[PDB]
């Protein structure tokens, strides 16, 4: 009814990393650590790494599914709103109705779960690039937070989760986001208000 949010590092040591893209005026996506908060531009590349202590076994799959954090909210599935799923924007790929994208990765796989009807985005997880230390994926996200009939300012959590290839967890991470046309300026107002409380 509502998939776990708790961080699982596992047997391979797996969790995110970020960038630290700073918080000027002109900037697309910015981590908060202190919020535990990605704040980025519609439909703007998204950089999250992966990280582990020891390979996994080939098959092995990142998924990302988005949930509302709020309790009231999270048995409600994240979709994009009766707006955005309408404006023909595809990639060829991703259906319509999803929040969450994979940008550049034609083994990424769409899924509408058939029980819970939430949608999820999955990738074979890749070993980095030699001279690397970690792989990432760009994501995107495909509506704003305050989109209405979608997520109307509620906001949501992306659950990062490594799996098997049958599905089974094998680790999970998870971060809140904010989709939002000035994520610095919005960063350094939450930062704030965290502070001052
Ligand atoms: C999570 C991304 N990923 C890593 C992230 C950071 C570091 C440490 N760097 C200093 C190693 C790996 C790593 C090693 C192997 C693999 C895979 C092998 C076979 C697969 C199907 S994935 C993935 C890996
Ligand atoms: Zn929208």
């Amino acid at each position: 009814s509502v998939p776990s949010q708790k961080t699982y590092q596992g047997s391979y040591g797996f969790r995110l990393g970020f960038l630290h893209s700073g918080t000027a005026k002109s900037v697309t996506c910015t981590y908060s650590p202190a919020l535990n908060k990605l704040f980025c531009q519609l439909a703007k590349t998204c950089p999250v790494q992966l990280w582990v202590d020891s390979t996994p076994p080939p098959g092995t799959r990142v998924r990302a599914m988005a949930i509302y954090k709020q309790s009231q909210h999270m048995t409600e599935v994240v979709r994009r709103c009766p707006h955005h799923e309408r404006c023909s924007d595809s990639d060829g790929l991703a259906p319509p109705q999803h929040l969450i994208r994979v940008e550049g990765n034609l083994r990424a796989e769409y899924l509408d779960d058939r029980n819970t009807f939430r949608h999820s985005v999955v990738v074979p997880c890749e070993p980095p690039e030699v001279g690397s230390d970690c792989t990432t994926i760009h994501y995107n996200y495909m509506c704003y937070s305050s989109c209405m009939g979608g997520m109307n300012r509620r906001p949501i959590l992306t659950i990062i989760t490594l799996e098997d290839s049958s599905g089974n967890l094998l680790g999970r991470d998870s971060f809140e986001v904010r989709v939002c046309a000035c994520p610095g300026r919005d960063r350094r107002t939450e930062e704030e208000n965290l502070r001052k409380k």
